[PDB]
C-alpha cells in the first residue's frame, strides 16, 4: 500500500572519484566504476523515478585515500551534502582523527542527521557533543515518517581513537528504549541504520523488538538475488531475511563498500507500518551510469590541491600489487611480501616480520606504465601508523600464528602476511592447533637459513604498531612481549623502500602454504 | 739409499697474500694462513734441513684474485722466481688470457722450467712457442738426476682460450713416448707432474709405465694420512698408492689449493730408481710459520698498485656470504642467491636464474664491519664473463637441471644456483630422473607464483655466458636453446647491485631441496 525506496552504501573510504574495478585509482576511464558523481546519477535516476525515496549512509565514510589524509572529513561533508543524503550512521572510522576530527569537519557542517544510539558521551565531553549526533531521527517521507535509529560498532574504544569520555554500550540494549520511544510516538516503519557487521545486524533484527528494516555495515558484505554483475560473491540473498523472535520476517541488507555498488530495496508497508514484502539487489556503479556533470567538474575543482602527491614517481612496479582483501586476508598476497620486505630493509639486527592482511587496505595496478606515486600508497598504508620492533619468545609468536588462523574464513584482518618466516597450516586441524610448520630465518648464525621455531628461544620481530598495542585480538603479543620500540611511519618505510629498489616485482613465494591431510 | 724430498702445490690461484682459513681475503691477521712469504719459510725451513729437495707446482697458479686481475701473469712468474721453484706444469687457467698472456708475463720471465708434454703446438705458433714449454726436464739433484714430465687437462680447449694453434693430446698417449726417451737416456728416477684431475692422475700411475711418482693438480684433492690439521677432509691417504700395471707402487700426491697447505712427500729410492718406500703429508701454512721478511716486504711493495681497489666501499654485509666450493656445487648457497638476485634486478621481462656453482670461486666475510670492496667481488667473479639472456624451452630447463646432479657428489661446478626457481631432486632415483619437483616464477601472469614446470612452454633465463656457450657439459642448453643476448660484465653486474641495495643479508631459502624418498 505504501511503498517506500531505502537507498545505502557503507564502508565508502574516501573514494570521492571514480576507481578500478578492484577499487584502488581509476587509470582506463572507459571501464572505471563508482565514485560521487556516478552515484549520484542513479540516486537522481531513481528519485525521478520513485516518489518515497530515502538515501542512507551505514558508516566508515572516513579513512581510504588521499582525500581524507588531505580534507580530513570535510570532503565528506560537502560531498554527501551535494548528494543530498537523508541520514547517516557513525563508523568506527568516523573516530580515526579523535572526537575533533569528528565534530569539526563532519558534524557542524552537514546538512542531514548523523546518529548513533549506543554512544553516550559522559563528562566534560557530553555538554559539547550533545545535538551534533542523535539516537534517533523521525524523518517525513512524503505523507508519512519513517523513524531511523542509529547503532557504532561496540569495538570502536579498541577499532579507532574515541577517547575516554565515548562510552559504547551493547547495540540491543541501547537500540530497544530508542524503538520503544519510537513506537510510543506512534512511529511504525522504523529502520535500524547502523555500523557492527553482518553478524550484529542479523542479531539486531532477531532480538530488537519493533525494528522492521536493518541496514548496516562493517563487514564489507555482498548480499545479491541471482547472478551478480561482477567479482565480488555474494555472501547470501539479498535482502537477507531474519525472522525475529516474534515471528516478524525482517530483511537485512549491506552494499559491499569503497561506493562500486549503491543498495536498493524496495520496501512494500501496509496501514500499521508492518513490512508485506520486500525485493530489491545492489546496482553496480559501472561505465554503463555517467557520472553527472555538475558533481564531476566540483570533484575537479577539489582534485587540485591532491595532484601534488600525484605527481611524484617513488618507483616503478611489473607486477600486480595484490592488496585485496580477498587474497591478503586468506593466502600469501605479494603485497605483504613487498611490505615485509621493506620493514626488514628498514631497520638492517632483525630477519623476521608479521604484517596483519587487514592493515593492506587497496591493491595497486601495474597497467599504467607501472608508474607509483604517494597516492597510490596513501590508499594501501592510510592509517599512517608506524612500523615497530618487538622482542617475542617463540612461544608467544606460535600463539599468534594460531590467532591468525583461529577463525579463519569470515574475510577477519587478523590473518597474518610475513617477512622471514616460512609457516604451513592445516586447516583440518581445530582452532588453536592449526600451525603444522614454522620455520625461522635465524638470527644467531653465521649464513640465515630456514630452522623450526623453538618455544624457549627469544625472537626480534618488525610489525606494526597495531599489533604490538594488542590490536586484532593479538592479546599475547602486548602481555607476553619482552620489549617494544617504536619505529619509522609506515608509509614512509614504504614509500623510501620502493625508491630504493626503483623496479619492483614482488611475488607470492611460499611463505604461507596450506596442508591437504 | 737416495732419498729424495718433493715439495708442491696446485690451484694456488693468485693467493699471494695470506689468507683467511676459507682462503678468501685475510682480515684477522692472528688467524691468516697461506700466502708466499709463509710459503717461502717453510721450503726454506726443509731446504736446511734437506739435501736432496724439489719444489715443483703442478698447475693453475693464474686467476683468482685481484693480483692477476691487475698483473696478469707477472706476479706468478716474479715471485715463484723468488721462492726458487724447480720446476711447473701448465694448468688450463694459464691459457684464460689466450697464448700471448702465458707467452710474455710468465715464460720468458720464468728461471724454471714449465712442461707439458701433451701440448702439441700447430701452424703459425709453433714457430715462436718452441723452447718456452719443454715436454720434460732432467734436473740434477746434487750427485743423481730426476726426469720431470708435463701433462695438462685434455679439456683446455673447452675450459679455457687456448686458440687454434695449440693441440691437446691423450695425457697417458703423449705421455708414455717421452718416459720411454727419459729411460733409455738412463734416467730412472722420473716423476709425472701435471694438471689433469685426482682420477686422471690416478690413471697415468697404472698407464704410463716406468713414472715412479704423480704429483697433480686440477681437482683441488686433499689427501691426509691421520687426524687432518683444518676443516679440509681427505679424499684418501696422503699419497694415494696406485699399484701399476707393471706391479710397481705408484703413490699419487695433491695439495689441496689456495697455496694453504704446501704438499710434502718423501720418496725412498733405491740405486736403479726403484721407489722402496715413501711418506709424508701436507703442511698445513698456519699462523705458527712464519712469513719471510724479505718476501713479506716485496709483496707489500707489490700491494700498493692494487689499494685503489681496496679503497672504494662498494655496499655491506651482516651475512657470511658463503662462496665456498663445499656449499655451492653441493647445496643452495646463499652467494649463488646474491648472484642470481643481482642478475634478475639487472635485466628488469625475465624472472628465472641458473648459475654455475664452480663460478663461485670464494667467500666473502662479515666480521671487517661487513665492508665488501671490488677486491672481494674480483675473487668471487675472477673471469670477468658476462651474464646473457637466453629463451629455453621447459625440456631444455629440465635437461639442465638432470645434468645439475646427475654426477653428484665429486665437487663439480656444473650444480646450479638458482632464482626464480624451486627445484626438488631426489639422489636416490638413477641419473637423468633425479629432479622430482621444479617450479618457476611465471612470466605471463599478473600476480608471479610458483607453478610446475611445462615441457612445451618457452621461458627466459639469464644465466653466465659460459653456460650459454655449451659449458660444464650443459650442451642441450647452447643446442637447444631458441635465442641469445649477450648481457653486462658479471662483477658490473653485482657490483652494481651491492651499492643499490646498500646492506645486504642473502640468505639459504628453499630454491634448491633435497627429498628423503
Ligand atoms: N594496521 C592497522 N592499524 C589500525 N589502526 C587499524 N585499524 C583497523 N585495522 C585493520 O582493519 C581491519 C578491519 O577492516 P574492515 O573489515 O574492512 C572493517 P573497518 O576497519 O573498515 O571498520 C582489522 O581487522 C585490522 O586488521 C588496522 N590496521
Ligand atoms: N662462469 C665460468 N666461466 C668460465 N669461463 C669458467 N671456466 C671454468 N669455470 C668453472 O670452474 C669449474 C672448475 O673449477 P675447479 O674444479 O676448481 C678446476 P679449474 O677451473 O681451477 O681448472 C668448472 O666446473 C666451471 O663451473 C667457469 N665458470
Ligand atoms: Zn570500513
Ligand atoms: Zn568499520
Ligand atoms: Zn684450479
Ligand atoms: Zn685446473
Amino acid at each position: 500500500m505504501w511503498e517506500l525506496t531505502i537507498l545505502h552504501t557503507n564502508d565508502v573510504h574516501s573514494r570521492l572519484e571514480q576507481t578500478s574495478e578492484d577499487s584502488s585509482k581509476c587509470v582506463d576511464a572507459s571501464r572505471c566504476m563508482g565514485g560521487v558523481a556516478r552515484l549520484f546519477t542513479k540516486v537522481q535516476q531513481i528519485r525521478r523515478a520513485e516518489p518515497n525515496v530515502l538515501l542512507l549512509d551505514a558508516g566508515d565514510q572516513y579513512q581510504g585515500t588521499i582525500w581524507f589524509t588531505v580534507y580530513k572529513g570535510a570532503e565528506v561533508a560537502h560531498f554527501m551534502n551535494a548528494l543530498r543524503y537523508d541520514a547517516m550512521a557513525l563508523g568506527n572510522h568516523e573516530f580515526d582523527n579523535g572526537v575533533e576530527g569528528l565534530i569539526e569537519p563532519l558534524l557542524k557542517e552537514a546538512k542531514f542527521p548523523i546518529l548513533s544510539a549506543n554512544i553516550k558521551a559522559k563528562g566534560p565531553l557530553a555538554s559539547q557533543i550533545s545535538g551534533l549526533y542523535l539516537p534517533y531521527k523521525v524523518l517525513p517521507v512524503g505523507d508519512e515518517v519513517v523513524g531511523i535509529v542509529g547503532y557504532t560498532s561496540k569495538e570502536t574504544p579498541f577499532l579507532s581513537n574515541p577517547g575516554t569520555n565515548l562510552v559504547f554500550e551493547d547495540e540491543i540494549t541501547a537500540l530497544q528504549p530508542e524503538v520503544d520511544k519510537l513506537k510510543t510516538l506512534n512511529v511504525n516503519k522504523i529502520i535500524a541504520l547502523g555500523h557492527s557487521g553482518f553478524e550484529m545486524d542479523k542479531l539486531i533484527a532477531q532480538k530488537v523488538r519493533g525494528v522492521d528494516v536493518v541496514v548496516g555495515g562493517h563487514s564489507n558484505t555482498f548480499l545479491y538475488t541471482g547472478n551478480p554483475p561482477s567479482k565480488e560473491v555474494p555472501a547470501g540473498k539479498y535482502p537477507f531475511i531474519v525472522t525475529s523472535d516474534d515471528g516478524r520476517k525482517v530483511p537485512v541488507v549491506q552494499a559491499y563498500a569503497f561506493g562500486k555498488y549503491l543498495g536498493y530495496l524496495k520496501i512494500e508497508f501496509d496501514e500499521r507500518g508492518n513490512v508485506i514484502s520486500s525485493h530489491g539487489n545492489p546496482i553496480l556503479l559501472d561505465s554503463s551510469i555517467p557520472e553527472d556533470p555538475s558533481i564531476k567538474a566540483d570533484i575537479n575543482k577539489w582534485r587540485i590541491k591532491l595532484d601534488d602527491y600525484s605527481t611524484q614517481e617513488l618507483g616503478k612496479t611489473i607486477v600486480y600489487l595484490d592488496g585485496s582483501s580477498q587474497s591478503c586476508r586468506f593466502r600469501e598476497c605479494n603485497m605483504g611480501n613487498l611490505i615485509c620486505d621493506a620493514m626488514i630493509n628498514n631497520n638492517l639486527h632483525v630477519s623476521m616480520c608479521i604484517l596483519n592482511g587487514g592493515g593492506i587496505r587497496s591493491p595497486i595496478d601495474e597497467r599504467n606504465d607501472g608508474t607509483i606515486t604517494w597516492e597510490n600508497l596513501a590508499a594501501v598504508l592510510p592509517f599512517g601508523g608506524t612500523f615497530d620492533l618487538v622482542q617475542l619468545k617463540g612461544s608467544t609468536l606460535k600463539k599468534a600464528f594460531e590467532h591468525s588462523v583461529h577463525r579463519y574464513g569470515q574475510s577477519t584482518g587478523e590473518f597474518l602476511q610475513v617477512g622471514g618466516i616460512h609457516v604451513v597450516y592445516d586447516l583440518s586441524r581445530k582452532p588453536g592447533d592449526r600451525v603444522v610448520k614454522l620455520d625461522v630465518l635465524c638470527t644467531k648464525c653465521r649464513v640465515p637459513s630456514y630452522d623450526p621455531l623453538k618455544m624457549d628461544e627469544v625472537y626480534k620481530v618488525i610489525l606494526p604498531n597495531f599489533l604490538a598495542n594488542g590490536g586484532d585480538g593479538f592479546q599475547m603479543i602486548k602481555d607476553e612481549l619482552l620489549r617494544h620500540d617504536s619505529g619509522d611511519q609506515d608509509i614512509n618505510v614504504v614509500s623510501t623502500y620502493i625508491s630504493k629498489m626503483k623496479v619492483i616485482y614482488p611475488a607470492v613465494e611460499g611463505r604461507i602454504k596450506f596442508s591437504l591431510e
